[PDB]
Protein backbone atom coordinates (compact mmCIF):
# COMPACT_ATOMS: atom_id res chain seq x y z
CA UNK A 1 0.00 0.00 0.00
CA UNK A 2 1.57 3.71 -1.07
CA UNK A 3 2.46 5.97 1.77
CA UNK A 4 1.23 9.24 1.63
CA UNK A 5 5.06 10.42 0.41
CA UNK A 6 4.00 8.07 -2.63
CA UNK A 7 0.83 8.88 -3.10
CA UNK A 8 1.51 12.82 -3.67
CA UNK A 9 4.73 11.10 -5.81
CA UNK A 10 2.17 9.69 -7.78
CA UNK A 11 0.07 12.80 -8.67
CA UNK A 12 3.17 15.04 -9.33
CA UNK A 13 4.25 12.42 -12.12
CA UNK A 14 0.44 12.75 -13.20
CA UNK A 15 1.24 16.13 -13.74
CA UNK A 16 4.69 15.72 -15.59
CA UNK A 17 2.17 13.79 -17.89
CA UNK A 18 0.19 16.54 -18.36
CA UNK A 19 -2.77 13.86 -17.44
CA UNK A 20 -5.87 15.42 -14.55
CA UNK A 21 -7.62 12.08 -14.57
CA UNK A 22 -4.59 10.74 -13.11
CA UNK A 23 -3.98 14.04 -10.86
CA UNK A 24 -6.79 13.75 -9.37
CA UNK A 25 -7.10 10.44 -9.09
CA UNK A 26 -6.40 10.36 -5.13
CA UNK A 27 -8.01 13.74 -4.15
CA UNK A 28 -10.91 13.29 -1.59
CA UNK A 29 -14.47 15.11 -2.08
CA UNK A 30 -13.12 16.58 1.49
CA UNK A 31 -10.44 18.22 -0.69
CA UNK A 32 -9.57 22.14 0.78
CA UNK A 33 -7.37 22.79 -2.35
CA UNK A 34 -5.68 26.36 -2.05
CA UNK A 35 -4.38 28.68 -4.50
CA UNK A 36 -2.26 31.56 -2.83
CA UNK A 37 -4.09 34.64 -2.52
CA UNK A 38 -1.72 36.57 -4.72
CA UNK A 39 -2.12 34.13 -7.46
CA UNK A 40 -4.07 34.55 -10.31
CA UNK A 41 -6.08 31.22 -9.58
CA UNK A 42 -6.63 31.88 -5.75
CA UNK A 43 -9.04 30.62 -4.07
CA UNK A 44 -9.68 27.09 -2.05
CA UNK A 45 -11.21 24.61 -4.10
CA UNK A 46 -13.46 21.57 -2.62
CA UNK A 47 -13.68 19.18 -5.43
CA UNK A 48 -11.32 17.59 -7.75
CA UNK A 49 -14.06 19.04 -10.64
CA UNK A 50 -13.87 22.63 -9.14
CA UNK A 51 -9.88 22.24 -9.19
CA UNK A 52 -9.55 20.83 -12.55
CA UNK A 53 -11.92 23.55 -13.82
CA UNK A 54 -11.23 26.61 -11.76
CA UNK A 55 -6.90 26.07 -11.52
CA UNK A 56 -6.07 23.59 -14.16
CA UNK A 57 -8.30 24.63 -17.03
CA UNK A 58 -7.82 28.22 -16.40
CA UNK A 59 -4.08 28.28 -16.78
CA UNK A 60 -4.21 26.10 -19.84
CA UNK A 61 -6.11 28.89 -21.42
CA UNK A 62 -4.35 32.25 -20.25
CA UNK A 63 -0.66 30.89 -20.24
CA UNK A 64 1.23 29.16 -23.05
CA UNK A 65 3.55 25.97 -21.81
CA UNK A 66 2.70 26.66 -17.75
CA UNK A 67 5.27 24.02 -16.23
CA UNK A 68 5.66 22.98 -12.60
CA UNK A 69 9.20 21.22 -12.09
CA UNK A 70 9.37 19.65 -9.15
CA UNK A 71 12.95 19.78 -7.23
CA UNK A 72 12.52 17.89 -3.55
CA UNK A 73 9.34 15.96 -2.19
CA UNK A 74 9.89 16.34 1.72
CA UNK A 75 8.36 13.38 3.79
CA UNK A 76 6.41 14.45 7.04
CA UNK A 77 4.00 11.50 7.68
CA UNK A 78 0.93 12.49 6.65
CA UNK A 79 1.56 15.84 5.46
CA UNK A 80 4.14 15.82 2.16
CA UNK A 81 5.68 18.71 1.32
CA UNK A 82 6.95 19.40 -2.61
CA UNK A 83 9.48 22.30 -3.91
CA UNK A 84 9.84 23.02 -7.03
CA UNK A 85 9.63 25.86 -10.17
CA UNK A 86 6.85 27.29 -11.92
CA UNK A 87 7.51 28.66 -15.54
CA UNK A 88 4.93 29.82 -18.43
CA UNK A 89 4.43 32.87 -20.83
CA UNK A 90 1.41 34.82 -20.42
CA UNK A 91 -0.78 34.77 -23.60
CA UNK A 92 -2.23 38.03 -23.27
CA UNK A 93 1.40 39.97 -22.67
CA UNK A 94 3.57 37.80 -24.12
CA UNK A 95 5.65 37.81 -21.16
CA UNK A 96 7.23 34.77 -19.36
CA UNK A 97 8.58 34.16 -15.66
CA UNK A 98 10.12 31.39 -13.47
CA UNK A 99 9.87 31.17 -10.09
CA UNK A 100 9.59 29.03 -6.82
CA UNK A 101 7.03 27.11 -5.16
CA UNK A 102 6.90 24.96 -2.44
CA UNK A 103 3.42 22.86 -1.98
CA UNK A 104 2.33 21.79 1.06
CA UNK A 105 0.00 18.59 1.17
CA UNK A 106 -1.90 16.16 3.48
CA UNK A 107 -3.00 12.89 2.89
CA UNK A 108 -6.44 10.84 5.29
CA UNK A 109 -6.75 7.31 4.98
CA UNK A 110 -5.06 7.24 1.40
CA UNK A 111 -6.56 10.34 -0.04
CA UNK A 112 -5.48 13.72 -0.72
CA UNK A 113 -7.31 15.83 2.00
CA UNK A 114 -5.20 19.29 1.73
CA UNK A 115 -2.99 21.47 -0.73
CA UNK A 116 -1.68 24.56 -0.24
CA UNK A 117 0.53 26.60 -2.44
CA UNK A 118 3.19 28.78 -1.60
CA UNK A 119 4.39 30.83 -4.75
CA UNK A 120 6.32 34.23 -5.91
CA UNK A 121 3.16 35.65 -6.73
CA UNK A 122 5.23 39.36 -7.71
CA UNK A 123 6.97 37.68 -10.55
CA UNK A 124 4.04 35.97 -11.85
CA UNK A 125 1.61 39.03 -11.61
CA UNK A 126 4.63 40.79 -13.40
CA UNK A 127 4.48 38.33 -16.58
CA UNK A 128 0.89 39.40 -16.46
CA UNK A 129 1.56 43.73 -16.43
CA UNK A 130 1.03 45.13 -20.07
CA UNK B 1 23.51 17.27 21.12
CA UNK B 2 20.34 15.37 20.91
CA UNK B 3 18.48 17.66 20.00
CA UNK B 4 16.22 17.00 16.60
CA UNK B 5 15.88 19.17 13.46
CA UNK B 6 12.16 20.49 14.17
CA UNK B 7 13.40 21.44 17.92
CA UNK B 8 16.46 22.92 16.17
CA UNK B 9 13.87 25.22 14.24
CA UNK B 10 10.98 25.38 16.98
CA UNK B 11 14.24 26.88 19.08
CA UNK B 12 14.73 29.40 16.35
CA UNK B 13 11.01 30.45 15.95
CA UNK B 14 10.72 31.25 19.70
CA UNK B 15 13.64 32.94 19.98
CA UNK B 16 12.53 35.27 16.95
CA UNK B 17 9.41 35.81 18.12
CA UNK B 18 10.44 37.36 21.24
CA UNK B 19 13.55 39.13 19.21
CA UNK B 20 16.38 37.52 20.74
CA UNK B 21 18.82 37.64 17.73
CA UNK B 22 21.48 35.73 19.46
CA UNK B 23 19.16 32.91 20.01
CA UNK B 24 17.70 33.55 16.87
CA UNK B 25 21.40 32.64 15.33
CA UNK B 26 22.73 30.55 17.60
CA UNK B 27 22.48 27.56 15.64
CA UNK B 28 23.43 28.76 12.18
CA UNK B 29 25.72 26.94 10.50
CA UNK B 30 28.78 28.55 9.21
CA UNK B 31 28.25 26.96 5.93
CA UNK B 32 24.79 28.88 6.19
CA UNK B 33 22.65 29.39 2.87
CA UNK B 34 19.56 31.43 3.62
CA UNK B 35 17.06 32.54 0.66
CA UNK B 36 14.91 34.91 0.98
CA UNK B 37 12.42 35.06 -2.04
CA UNK B 38 12.91 36.51 -5.23
CA UNK B 39 10.06 38.80 -5.09
CA UNK B 40 10.39 39.57 -1.44
CA UNK B 41 11.76 42.69 -0.66
CA UNK B 42 14.80 41.24 1.26
CA UNK B 43 15.10 39.05 -1.93
CA UNK B 44 18.65 37.26 -1.63
CA UNK B 45 20.91 34.34 -0.63
CA UNK B 46 22.84 35.30 2.87
CA UNK B 47 25.78 33.10 3.70
CA UNK B 48 26.47 34.37 7.24
CA UNK B 49 24.42 35.29 10.65
CA UNK B 50 25.99 38.18 10.12
CA UNK B 51 24.76 38.98 6.54
CA UNK B 52 20.89 37.64 7.95
CA UNK B 53 20.58 39.84 10.49
CA UNK B 54 21.83 42.97 8.50
CA UNK B 55 20.28 42.54 5.61
CA UNK B 56 17.00 40.76 6.47
CA UNK B 57 16.30 41.40 10.13
CA UNK B 58 17.44 44.54 10.80
CA UNK B 59 16.05 46.02 6.78
CA UNK B 60 13.01 44.48 7.98
CA UNK B 61 12.57 46.75 11.36
CA UNK B 62 13.85 49.60 9.52
CA UNK B 63 11.34 49.56 6.41
CA UNK B 64 8.35 47.88 8.74
CA UNK B 65 6.13 48.34 11.43
CA UNK B 66 5.51 45.74 13.55
CA UNK B 67 6.85 43.05 11.25
CA UNK B 68 5.36 39.26 12.62
CA UNK B 69 5.67 35.79 11.90
CA UNK B 70 2.60 33.67 13.45
CA UNK B 71 3.73 29.87 13.69
CA UNK B 72 0.48 27.78 12.66
CA UNK B 73 2.42 24.67 11.65
CA UNK B 74 5.33 23.03 11.77
CA UNK B 75 6.17 20.04 9.70
CA UNK B 76 8.82 17.29 11.28
CA UNK B 77 10.68 15.56 7.70
CA UNK B 78 13.97 14.93 9.42
CA UNK B 79 16.53 16.49 8.56
CA UNK B 80 14.11 19.24 6.56
CA UNK B 81 11.49 21.07 8.71
CA UNK B 82 8.93 22.88 7.20
CA UNK B 83 7.41 26.44 9.35
CA UNK B 84 3.48 27.61 7.60
CA UNK B 85 2.24 30.98 9.20
CA UNK B 86 1.55 34.24 8.53
CA UNK B 87 3.01 37.52 8.04
CA UNK B 88 1.74 41.12 8.98
CA UNK B 89 2.99 44.16 9.35
CA UNK B 90 2.84 48.23 7.82
CA UNK B 91 5.35 49.64 5.67
CA UNK B 92 6.59 52.58 6.87
CA UNK B 93 6.88 54.81 4.15
CA UNK B 94 3.37 54.12 2.83
CA UNK B 95 1.67 53.16 6.11
CA UNK B 96 -0.28 50.40 4.35
CA UNK B 97 -0.64 46.92 5.82
CA UNK B 98 -0.72 43.03 4.86
CA UNK B 99 -1.11 39.96 5.84
CA UNK B 100 -0.22 37.01 3.64
CA UNK B 101 0.67 33.10 3.80
CA UNK B 102 4.53 31.63 4.36
CA UNK B 103 6.00 28.27 4.10
CA UNK B 104 9.86 28.54 5.39
CA UNK B 105 12.00 25.05 4.17
CA UNK B 106 14.89 24.78 6.76
CA UNK B 107 17.92 21.75 6.50
CA UNK B 108 19.66 20.77 9.60
CA UNK B 109 22.74 18.66 9.66
CA UNK B 110 25.48 17.85 12.26
CA UNK B 111 22.70 19.82 14.85
CA UNK B 112 23.51 23.15 12.81
CA UNK B 113 20.89 25.03 10.43
CA UNK B 114 22.43 24.92 6.70
CA UNK B 115 19.42 25.93 4.33
CA UNK B 116 16.30 28.14 5.32
CA UNK B 117 14.16 28.94 2.28
CA UNK B 118 11.20 31.57 2.01
CA UNK B 119 8.01 30.91 0.18
CA UNK B 120 5.57 33.95 0.79
CA UNK B 121 2.97 35.95 -0.98
CA UNK B 122 5.04 38.57 -2.79
CA UNK B 123 2.50 40.26 -4.19
CA UNK B 124 0.74 41.06 -1.61
CA UNK B 125 3.88 42.76 0.73
CA UNK B 126 4.47 44.36 -2.71
CA UNK B 127 0.58 45.80 -2.42
CA UNK B 128 1.38 47.10 0.75
CA UNK B 129 4.68 48.87 -0.87
CA UNK B 130 2.92 51.12 -3.15
CA UNK B 131 1.92 54.60 -2.86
Amino acid sequence: MRTPYQIVADHYAASDRHDPAAMMADIAPAIEWTEMAGFPCAGTYRSADEIVRNVFRRLGEEWDGYTFKLDALHDAGDTVIGVGRYSGTYRRTGKSFECRVAHVWRVDAGKIVHFEQFTDTLLVAQAMQP
